[PDB]
């Protein structure tokens, strides 16, 4: 059923907020009884004309994604009588990845992450066969369905590229998550699936930092950059320190084998960089070894 009538939906919680939408947790219950389904919704925080087109290319991105480490799609509701537009997907209880590191430590070991890895891997490598370009890979964007299970979500950003060409040059970004692109994403605007694999490599750092007390991106390539540098500044020292090599550090506890993989997806050379298909067999194979 990708249905769901407004009337049926009712609230339960708000969860997240931010860039273009919020997400709230509602039930759906037709049958009036007060024993239903348990989905999220997602909504516009300003419906602008340029938001809804966003949203409808968001949406029919999601409806064509089928895979177990990917946020299912479920339908939408055209709310207001039918002059709004809701988003309806399964509700995952744990929240992001960047949270439930934060909050669930006690839970959480070495092991456990190498699956986070993988799946994230495995779900890249999906999006990947449809040219889906990703552009938001981060540990915010993931979430957890439970301690032994992530889905990439938020495909607010998502891009498909053209029939021939590997990158696809987006004309003029907003609000950028510097500290997670690839030196030719700052550089030329150039997003392809070999900056998606710039960006996972970061992604690998975050879980190793546990996203502990300002180890996060940001604050390390701040540290590293010079704390009182504001502005335009902050983008041309982190170009020029990437471009010669400048890079995060080993997290504390991070053994050497898995930061030399957060290394070789940080190649300066787009075409040295490993595919999701060679980092899903490497961290099987470090995970089946043991
Ligand atoms: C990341 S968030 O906290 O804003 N919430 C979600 C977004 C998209 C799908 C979701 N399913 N469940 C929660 C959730």
């Amino acid at each position: 059923p990708t249905q769901f009538e407004e009337r049926h939906l009712k609230f339960l919680q708000q969860l997240g907020k931010g860039n273009f939408g919020s997400v709230e947790m509602c039930r759906y219950d037709p049958l009036q009884d007060n024993t239903g389904e348990v989905v999220a919704v997602k909504k516009l925080q300003h419906s602008t004309e340029e938001h809804l087109r966003d949203f409808e290319r968001e949406i029919e991105i999601l409806k064509s994604l089928q895979h177990d480490n990917i946020v299912k799609y479920k339908g939408v509701c055209y709310s207001a009588g039918r002059r709004n537009l809701k988003l309806i997907m399964e509700y995952l209880p744990y929240g992001s990845l960047r949270d439930y590191l934060q909050k669930h430590k006690e839970r959480i070991d070495h092991i456990k992450l190498l699956q986070y890895t993988s799946q994230i891997c495995k779900g890249m490598e999906y999006l990947g066969t449809k040219r889906y370009i990703h552009r938001d890979l981060a540990t915010r964007n993931i979430l957890v369905e439970n301690e032994n299970r992530v889905k990439i979500g938020d495909f607010g950003l998502t891009k498909v590229l053209p029939q021939d060409k590997e990158f696809f040059k987006v004309k003029e970004p907003g609000e950028s998550p510097i500290f997670w692109y690839a030196p030719e994403s700052l550089t030329e605007s150039k997003f392809s699936v070999a900056s998606d694999v710039w960006s996972f490599g970061v992604v690998l750092y975050e879980l190793f930092t546990y996203i502990e007390k300002s180890k996060s991106p940001p604050a390390e390539f701040m540290r590293m950059i010079g704390n009182d540098k504001q502005g335009q500044m902050i983008v041309f020292h982190l170009i020029e320190l990437l471009k010669n090599n400048g890079r995060l550090p080993r997290p504390d506890g991070c053994p050497d084998e898995i930061y030399m993989i957060m290394t070789e997806c940080w190649n300066n050379n787009v075409n040295q960089r490993p595919s999701f298909r060679d980092l899903a067999l490497r961290v099987d194979q470090i995970r089946d070894n043991m």
